[PDB]
């Protein structure tokens, strides 16, 4: 059954952990495994204590996220529908223990410097179970990169990568992300000028602008394979649809409107909505290092505005990728 924390996180590996993110689910750390950067997502399961305002999931309830993470990871090595635009999954383990002090140390440092919305994970007993997901390290989230991007040409590339990755997953898996806020879009430097994807056997390229995009956090995601659907049922969630203060929180309501609160169904319009939300962030809440005060750059801005203006008339990421003028 479960293994101790030390089996996953030996001393050196613990000692190198930096907290990089969080959610109601728990905690995400960066560290090094075998001279290689990785991200570790740690989720308490099976206990009766409240954690970050919700009850803990059972093993069964975490399975969808495992399954989805594996399917999306495997898209990097497929042929007919291939993308690197999600994130690699290296391993999954069930560990038992109280939270390691060194993780609490890193948790504390993040709380001091960025602030946390979570409870300090220091109340878990030595019998507590967790799922520990080890992912490829994908870079730095778009929200934290909001002042660091070169130009709207970089924004273009990012939108295109996002759209293509979502299209490929629609075509292969009937996938919806369902929570693609800008904290879930990672950016990593690359010296490849072009990135490659394949959609339904047809290969294409996207100019990278020096960046490679990774879509992460499949907590709310949905997909299906051979008529078996894997999804998170939020039909009875209340709090999810009553946020405000950001367009993010309208997306949850607009998804519910689109699917009539039936979360098993496939409504790839949800991917369109998130992409609309992300385009909105690109035009409003980003500061680019080069302003668009050249004609060429000003033309890119108009195309993105045109995208913002019209994309809600498309029915899926596939529709957008294949048909929207922004990508021609
Ligand atoms: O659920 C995930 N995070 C929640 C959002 O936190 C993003 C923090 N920054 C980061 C920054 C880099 N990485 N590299 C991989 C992940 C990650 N995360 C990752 C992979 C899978 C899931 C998640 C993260
Ligand atoms: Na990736």
């Amino acid at each position: 059954g479960p293994v101790p924390f030390s089996h996953c996180l030996p001393t050196e590996k613990l000692q190198r952990c930096e907290k990089i993110g969080e959610g109601v689910f728990g905690e995400v750390f960066q560290t090094i495994a075998d001279h290689t950067p990785v991200a570790i997502k740690i989720i308490a399961i099976e206990g009766p204590d409240l954690v970050n305002g919700s009850h803990q999931k059972t093993f069964e309830e975490i399975l969808p996220e495992i399954i989805i993470s594996k399917e999306l990871s495997l898209l990097s090595g497929e042929v007919c529908n291939r993308t690197e635009g999600f994130i690699g999954l290296n391993s999954v383990h069930c560990v038992q223990g109280s939270y390691p002090p060194l993780l609490l140390k890193a948790w504390d440092h993040y709380n001091s410097t960025k602030g946390s919305a979570n409870d300090r994970p220091d109340f878990f007993k030595d019998d507590q179970l967790f799922i520990v997901l080890e992912f490829e390290f994908g870079g730095i989230d778009l929200e934290q990169m909001r002042t660091k991007l070169s130009s709207l040409a970089t924004a273009k590339s990012i939108l295109h990568q996002l759209t293509a990755s979502l299209a490929v997953a629609e075509a292969s898996l009937r996938f919806e992300h369902r929570d693609l806020h800008w904290g879930n879009v990672l950016l990593k430097k690359t010296s490849l000028k072009k990135l490659h994807y394949t959609l339904n056997g047809k290969s294409s390229t996207i100019p990278s602008c020096g960046l490679q995009v990774s879509i992460i956090d499949y907590t709310l995601s949905r997909l299906e394979r051979d008529g078996i659907v894997v999804f998170c049922d939020v039909s009875m969630d209340e709090d999810l649809f009553t946020g405000d203060g950001d367009y993010q929180f309208d997306i949850y309501r607009l998804m519910k409107k689109e699917n009539n609160n039936r979360w098993g169904e496939y409504h790839p319009y949800s991917n369109v909505l998130w992409l609309h939300y992300l385009t909105d962030k690109m035009l409003k809440q980003m500061t680019f290092k080069t302003k668009c005060n050249t004609p060429a750059m000003k033309q890119i801005k108009r195309k993105i505005q045109e995208f913002h203006r019209t994309m809600l008339n498309f029915s899926s990421a596939t529709d957008l990728l294949c048909q929207h003028s922004l990508f021609k």
